[PDB]
């Protein structure tokens, strides 16, 4: 695959090279090209360089991580959770999960809610090149939090990194605590779920920014 600003059937001096040069590119060989918002099959025309290829057919560019990535996350006070749904969003939830934590102040969500959620949700991934919609679902008891093939939970205290537990070939599990956080009993009853605690750092981060943290090392950190 090459990098073309545009899909305009100019490849940049960069991708040229490289495709010729080390990849060793020839007249006719069909490779494909991306820009980032599209993409599309090619076939080398001119080497140049710049080389010059021949869009053959628009593709539709891998948007999704590869894996369910559920995000179960305490009700937040105020709007919270629609910051926290778009930019999940755009990172590759492929569903969310609202949950009643003892410390979260909400202990429901009004249909008004999960539908700005929900509206929020579409958009977010409208706006991030998704075709797929995270589904946001009804708050739940975290006892609810069903048996994962794989789970991570964002601890303040924890010493493991993300990057040392992550699977990438197993489903994602994610969770965040509320303002006040997770209950020392919450936590270990989460663990008996199947998640791993992860530590975000040194320093104390908002549910928001928490869960914004947690997924962006699961995908975007993957590159996926
Ligand atoms: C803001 S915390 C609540 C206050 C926090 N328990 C404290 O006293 O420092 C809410 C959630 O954000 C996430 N979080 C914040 N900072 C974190 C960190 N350094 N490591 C892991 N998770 C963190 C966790 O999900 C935590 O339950």
């Amino acid at each position: 695959r090459a990098f073309s600003p545009g899909l305009t059937g100019v490849l940049p001096l960069r991708e040229t090279r490289h495709l010729v040069e080390v990849l060793r590119a020839r007249v006719g060989d069909r490779f494909t090209v991306f820009d980032g918002e599209r993409e599309a099959l090619a076939e080398v025309v001119d080497l140049g360089p710049p080389l010059r290829y021949r869009v053959l057919e628009e593709r539709r560019p891998e948007r999704e991580v590869g894996v369910e990535v559920v995000l179960y996350v305490a009700l937040l006070k105020g709007d919270k959770l629609a910051e926290v749904v778009r930019a999940a969003t755009e990172l590759g939830a492929t569903r969310i999960q609202p949950l009643v934590t003892r410390h979260s102040v909400p202990k429901e969500m009004g249909e008004g809610k999960l539908r700005r959620l929900r509206a929020v949700a579409l958009e977010a991934a409208k706006q991030s090149g998704r075709v797929v919609v995270p589904e946001v679902l009804p708050p739940i008891p975290l006892k609810a939090v069903p048996q994962v093939a794989q789970g991570l939970v964002a601890h303040v205290g924890a010493t493991a990194r993300v990057r040392e537990v992550l699977d990438p070939e197993k489903p994602l599990a994610l969770a965040v605590g509320p303002e006040g956080g997770f209950a020392e009993e919450e936590v270990a009853l989460l663990e008996a779920r199947g998640f791993t605690p992860v530590s975000l750092g040194r320093r104390i981060l908002r549910a928001e920014t928490a869960a914004l943290a947690l997924l962006a090392l699961c995908t975007a950190g993957e590159g996926r």
